[PDB]
């Protein structure tokens, strides 16, 4: 819908911004698995969403950059939350934010996007499986589909 | 005298303003009284967020989109960031002063809002209300003024 696409653009434009600037980011989009347990380990925001706020949160050396940001519907549920970590061998040993995204994907049906601190690649995790280095067009397609759809 | 959650907030704000004072990070926070600032809210970015010391710090970090302009609070929620306020033209304002000070004042003039400013250059905490700017208040005085202007 017309309003849903503004949010996809807001999110998609923020991760592209952080991709080029090499800012690591970890954003969880809640489906039907309740993530209120993982929200409560972070800082509550209950915030509306905007490309500018998404970028501010993940600025390095800031309080909210540490941990995952959790989205519930149209609002920022929390920032700086910690997700559990998977120990599966398929994970390449070459980041923790990648560990956290797979972790939450094994324990929930959430859709998580990761931007790599070192490479700037856009990766996603859902259904316990990591999808690495996807293009922006592919990312918007998947985000639209898992987030609303 | 004040509710436990009400005191949660002050502290939150108070710890955020102190952190930014020592680091010389400029900040501008407007607390809405009864004059509606929705016109000034609409010039920023909407947030409608809850308050925490950590978010207040993130907003005003230099070189970020949300740092330039004012943060406007309505009750318990951050209404918007990067809002712009009118600039005072009073002759008494010192040429030495920053735009934001100029701004706070301005806002003071046309509304009954309570505005706090931390100067990038000195780290001094100043507050604004009723067209009057009171410079360099101490942290203890700031919590007193904020509590009474914010929650009456
Ligand atoms: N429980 C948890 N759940 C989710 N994310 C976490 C987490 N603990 C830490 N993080 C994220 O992990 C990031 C830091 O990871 P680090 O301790 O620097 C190992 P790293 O990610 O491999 O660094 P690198 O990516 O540069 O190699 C933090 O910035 C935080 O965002
Ligand atoms: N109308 C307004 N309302 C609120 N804040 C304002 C404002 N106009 C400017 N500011 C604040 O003023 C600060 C910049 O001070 P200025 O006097 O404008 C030097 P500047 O060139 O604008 O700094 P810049 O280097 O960020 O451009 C900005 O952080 C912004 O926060
Ligand atoms: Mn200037």
């Amino acid at each position: 819908s017309k309003d849903e696409e503004k949010l996809i653009q807001s999110v998609s434009k923020a991760v592209q911004y952080m991709a080029k600037r090499r800012i690591g980011a970890l954003i969880v989009f809640e489906k039907e698995t309740g993530l209120q347990d993982y929200i409560e380990t972070g800082i509550a925001m209950d915030s509306n969403i905007s490309q500018e706020l998404l970028i501010n949160v993940f600025i390095p050396n800031t309080p909210l950059h540490d941990g995952a940001m959790i989205i519930q519907g149209t609002k920022i549920a929390a920032a700086a939350s910690y997700l559990p970590l998977s120990d599966s061998p398929k994970i390449s040993k070459s980041g923790t934010r990648h560990r956290a995204a797979v972790g939450i994907s094994e324990v929930s049906d959430a859709f998580t996007v990761i931007v790599s601190e070192e490479t700037g690649d856009i990766s996603v995790t859902f259904d316990g499986k990591l999808r690495r280095d996807i293009s922006n067009e592919i990312f918007e397609e998947l985000l639209a589909e898992h987030w609303f759809g």
